[PDB]
């Protein structure tokens, strides 16, 4: 039900919990205009002060449900008493400033569990997220998107000093992920703790290296539980993504020439940067990192929120390619049927093969779906046969295709192309006014150039891979033609169609091992489809003639695909993202002439147009005809 102006939008809402990194407003913003709210990052300018009236930035969060088409209302704090005093609707953001592993916890499964206190004093106070979905009889959302950070204020409590600690506040954050799951939550994005070394904090300390060893011993912890926890969780390696920012700042719309863990924008708790600091000579929260010792700017935020994206937003490209097969396979059959439309009443003789050779173009057209991007692609293909005729009524024939097609698809126009090589081995019977059709096709697909681009810094990334697929289909179908007559000129046929095709896409590990870089697990997908239409063709003196056909087909594999993959740098942890919906109805018209050239040698020509509910699909050839 996918308005097609818009990107994807697999989820009902992004419910989050958390701590200082995701809080999208629980506290009064004391230095704030009034009914302001406070989240641990920027203000949005122009001068950046406390008390100027300018209130807190977005953080990662609002932002990524922002791009996820979440409604604005939904990503708004839980428990703000400035909501309350105002008037303004409660969110789902459940993440507090300041909470610890078993706060954030008890925000979720705790009577009570989420408070809001300032200085030893309540400020407001809910149940957590469970307790109140069930007071209503209700676990969690299973078409949310859940979304966890946590970790760091345990450390910065001075509540985790060696290898155990750490491991069991680890263990205390993935206690929130079962929680989830068990009551039903089927999307969770986890953060890995970020490297506690390389934050203002602590930088060029000499708490540094026991800051990042602790933070490594946590974040194993953390990918060892949540492999064997079950849950379907989207892990982010922050730390990755934060040492691929120091090598190539600029990349990610950082300052390239400044020390960008080390210092920071406030000048809060860290040494503010003179250049780009809030009292430097060119303030610009932008170009840093850190807004203070440990909390991201709005760059930081944007790249967050970019980084889960672009996880997020691959399985609506990827779940594409079983498409393309699908789609140059049908184009494939379409320049088949024109060849058996151009011979229909008018086979060779008895004993005789009849020969073609021929080729064309043919675009593929997706509209966006709740998880499947936009895509659009031309292709070109190269389709040779030829059928002998047994019998009277009977004939037998074999024909084989080349297809090259590419595909843009998503926000940054991903590359995707494919070469396809089919053959099959079809038979067909005319007597009487009955006619019918049944083809067996197989299919080698290889996937040669697939480059996944995405939003990230500013710019854009790609990750870059190829694959094989193979396929295999049968079709048939049946008419009874309107004319009386074997030698009419014109034929007039109903008909009924049954197609089965299965496409398969074998998985495959992008190159590298960036944070961003993906593996995926083998696809397939398979169409069931039957049909009626109408047929029927005109020869004006033979030596030319015009056909056409209408067909309106039904699938009945129209369940929403899905794919399992995992990150390159996190083997362990594979999680399910949905992917195309194949639409139940598709319609088609096809055109095309035969025009002899010499007895024994016809031209001919097809146009074919391919409307699903969320596709177009065109073709055309053009083939030569010779008896043998």
């Amino acid at each position: 039900h996918h308005h097609h102006l818009e990107a994807p939008s697999p989820y009902s809402t992004l419910v989050v919990f958390g701590d200082s990194l995701s809080d999208a407003g629980q506290f009064p913003d004391p230095a704030g205009p009034a009914g302001s709210t406070s989240r641990f990052t920027n203000r949005v300018g122009p001068t950046y002060q406390n008390g100027s009236g300018e209130i807190f930035g977005p953080t990662a969060p609002m932002l990524l449900g922002n791009q996820l088409g979440i409604a604005p209302g939904d990503l708004a704090a839980s428990t703000s008493p400035v909501n309350a005093q105002q008037g303004i609707a409660d969110g789902n953001n459940w993440a507090v400033g300041g909470y610890r592993t078993d706060q954030i916890y008890d925000s979720i499964t705790a009577a009570n569990g989420s408070l809001i206190e300032r200085d030893n004093t309540l400020l407001r106070s809910r149940d957590g997220y469970l307790v109140d979905r069930a007071r209503q009889g209700l676990g969690a959302d299973p078409n949310a998107l859940y979304y966890i950070t946590g970790g760091g204020n345990d450390f910065l409590q001075g509540r985790i000093l060696n290898d155990v600690q750490a491991q069991q506040a680890a263990g205390r954050l993935v206690d929130s992920v079962q929680a989830l799951q068990q009551a039903g939550a089927r999307y969770i994005v986890v953060w890995l703790l970020p490297d506690l070394g390389l934050t203002p904090a602590t930088f060029g300390g000499p708490l540094q290296p026991f800051a990042s060893q602790l933070s490594g011993t946590f974040n194993a912890e953390l990918t060892a539980q949540l492999s064997q926890a079950g849950a379907n969780v989207i892990p982010l390696n922050i730390p990755l993504l934060l040492k691929e920012g120091m090598a190539n700042p600029a990349s990610f719309g950082l300052a390239a020439d400044q020390n960008l863990i080390g210092t920071c924008f406030s000048g809060n708790g860290c040494t503010m940067n003179p250049t780009y600091g809030i009292n430097g000579s060119t303030p610009d929260p932008s170009k840093l990192l850190f807004n203070d010792s440990v909390h991201p700017t709005i760059t930081g935020q944007r790249l967050i929120a970019d980084y889960t994206y672009s996880l997020l937003s691959a399985p609506w490209e990827l779940t594409l390619l079983p498409e393309m097969a699908h789609g140059t396979l049908r184009a494939y059959q379409d320049e088949l049927r024109s060849q058996w439309q151009a011979d229909w009443e008018n086979w060779q003789n008895v004993g005789q093969w009849r020969g073609f050779v021929g080729g064309g173009g043919q675009r593929l057209d997706f509209d966006s779906q709740d998880s499947a991007a936009s895509g659009d692609g031309n292709g070109y293909n190269l389709t040779l046969g030829g059928s002998y005729r047994i019998d009277e009524a009977w004939r037998a024939g074999v024909a084989a295709g080349f297809y090259r097609q590419k595909l843009e698809a998503g926000a940054k126009d991903s590359d995707y192309r494919m070469n396809s090589y089919m053959a099959s081995a079809f038979v067909q019977y005319q007597e009487n006014r009955w006619w019918a059709d049944a083809a067996l096709t197989g299919g080698y697909l290889d996937y040669d150039d697939l480059k996944r681009k995405f939003a990230l810094g500013g710019g854009e990334r790609s990750e870059k891979g190829d694959t094989n697929g193979h396929l295999w289909a049968f079709s048939a179908r049946l008419g009874y033609d309107i004319a009386q007559q074997a030698d009419s000129p014109w034929h007039l046929s109903p008909f009924v169609s049954a197609d089965y095709a299965r496409v398969e896409v074998d998985g495959y590990s992008e190159k590298g091992a960036s944070a961003t870089a993906l593996d995926y697990d083998d696809q397939k997908r398979s169409s069931k489809r039957l049909g009626a239409g109408l047929q029927g063709k005109y020869a004006f003196g033979s030596d030319t003639q015009l056909f056409a056909e209408y067909a309106h087909e039904r699938e009945y594999e129209d369940d929403t695909q899905d794919l399992t993959m995992s990150l390159n740098s996190l083997p362990g942890n594979r999680f399910t993202l949905e992917g195309y919906t194949p639409q139940d109805h598709l319609n088609r018209v096809s055109l095309g002439f035969s025009q002899k050239l010499a007895p024994e040698l016809s031209l001919r020509g097809g146009y074919n147009w391919r409307k699903g509910e969320d596709d177009t699909q065109q073709s055309v050839s053009l083939a030569l005809s010779l008896d043998f």
